[PDB]
C-alpha cells in the first residue's frame, strides 16, 4: 500500500516479532488505520497477507456495535441497568465468567465485556435486524482491495439462525472478516458514526462515507470503551500512558475443518486513542501462541499498546492525562 507510514510500518513488524516469540506462536497480523482518513498506516504479516485473506471470528470486539446499535436506536440509555445473572436458551447457558456483579448498567457491559448483558441488547432486535446490521458493518461485504486472495468474510443467512446463534454472533462467533474488514468497522466508531471505505492510497481527508450511527452515539460509545483499558475492564494490558484508550480483546478457539479444536486459539486486541478525538486504530492477532497464555488480553495486549504508544509519539500527539512513567 502506497498509504502505508514506514515509520509505523517498522514499529508494527518489531512489536509484533516480539510478541510471536514470546508466545511461541504460528503467526501474526498488525493492521494500523487513520481513524479519521481510513488510511492504511501499516500492515505487517509474519512471513500470505493474513491482514487481508484471513477471516477470523472477532470475539468480544463486536460487542460495542451491539451495545452502539441498541443505544442508536433508543433500545437503551446510560441509565438502564440490566440483570447479569446466568440464563438459559433452550438448553444453552448464557453466563458471565469476567466479574462478580449480578448488574450492569451500559458501560459496566462494556468494562466487562459481558455476554449476558450484551446477548440481552443483541435480543431486543429481530435476526434480519441483527444479519442487515452486520452486512452494514461490511460483514460479508469484499473490500476490492486487489490483493489476490482476498476474503468475503462468513455471515450466515438470518433464515438459518437458531436464538442460540443470534446471541452467539453478539459474542462475536459464527460470524467471520479479516482484520482488515474488522479495523474498517472501527471507522464507524471512530469516525463519529461514519463507517469508511478505507484507502490503499494517501488521502488527507476521506471523499465519501456511509453512516451507521449518529454522532453522539459514537461519541457515547467511545466514552464507554475507555473502560475496557483501565482498571476493572477487561482490556488493561492495552492501557497507554498519558492516554484514554478505547478497546476491546477477542479470544476465538480455532477452526480446521468446520469444527473447533480446543486447544488451539487466536488472540486478538484492537482499539484507539486518543479516544474522544481518536488518532489512530490498531489491531493485533496473535495466531495460535503456545507460551504464556492465549487470551486476547494476554497475547495481543501488548504489541497493541506499544503500536499504540509508539504510533501516537511518531505522529506527534501529546497526552490528554497526567503520565505516571517517563
Amino acid at each position: 500500500p502506497r498509504s502505508l507510514d514506514q515509520r509505523i510500518q517498522t514499529l508494527a513488524y518489531e512489536e509484533l516479532n516480539k510478541a510471536v516469540e514470546y508466545h511461541q506462536a504460528k503467526a501474526g497480523t498488525v493492521v494500523v488505520l487513520d481513524a479519521r482518513t481510513g488510511e492504511i498506516l501499516a500492515l505487517a504479516n509474519t512471513p500470505r497477507n493474513r491482514a487481508v485473506t484471513d477471516m477470523i471470528e472477532p470475539g468480544s470486539a463486536i460487542k460495542p456495535f451491539v451495545i452502539a446499535k441498541a443505544l442508536d436506536a433508543g433500545k437503551t440509555d446510560l441509565n438502564e441497568r440490566l440483570n447479569t445473572q446466568p440464563y438459559k436458551i433452550g438448553p444453552s447457558p448464557v453466563r458471565d465468567d469476567t466479574h462478580v456483579y449480578p448488574s450492569l448498567d451500559v458501560r459496566g457491559i462494556m468494562q466487562k465485556s459481558s455476554n449476558v448483558g450484551t446477548s440481552k441488547l443483541s435480543a431486543r432486535f429481530g435476526a434480519e435486524e441483527m444479519y442487515d446490521f452486520y452486512h452494514e458493518l461490511g460483514i460479508g461485504v469484499r473490500m476490492h482491495s486487489g490483493f489476490p486472495g482476498e476474503t468475503a468474510g462468513l455471515l450466515r443467512n438470518w433464515r438459518r439462525w437458531r436464538p442460540i446463534e443470534q446471541a452467539t454472533m453478539s459474542f462475536g462467533y459464527g460470524l467471520q472478516l479479516s482484520l482488515l474488514q474488522l479495523a474498517r468497522a472501527y471507522t464507524a466508531l471512530t469516525h463519529d458514526g461514519v463507517l469508511l471505505p478505507l484507502s490503499f492510497e494517501k488521502q488527507a481527508v476521506a471523499p465519501q462515507g456511509k453512516r451507521i450511527f449518529k454522532e453522539s452515539t459514537a461519541r457515547e460509545v467511545r466514552n464507554l470503551m475507555v473502560s475496557v483499558t483501565e482498571p476493572g475492564g477487561t482490556g488493561t494490558a492495552g492501557a497507554v500512558d498519558g492516554f484514554d484508550v478505547g478497546a476491546k480483546t477477542g479470544t476465538a478457539r480455532k477452526l480446521v475443518n468446520g469444527r473447533y479444536v480446543d486447544n488451539k486459539h487466536v488472540g486478538t486486541f484492537i482499539g484507539f486513542a486518543p479516544a474522544k478525538n481518536p488518532r489512530v486504530i490498531v489491531a493485533v492477532t496473535i495466531d495460535e501462541p503456545t507460551a504464556h497464555g492465549y487470551y486476547g488480553g494476554v497475547v495481543a495486549g501488548s504489541p497493541f499498546k506499544k503500536i499504540m504508544g509508539g504510533s501516537l509519539n511518531i505522529l506527534g500527539i501529546s497526552p490528554t492525562k497526567p503520565l505516571t512513567a517517563a
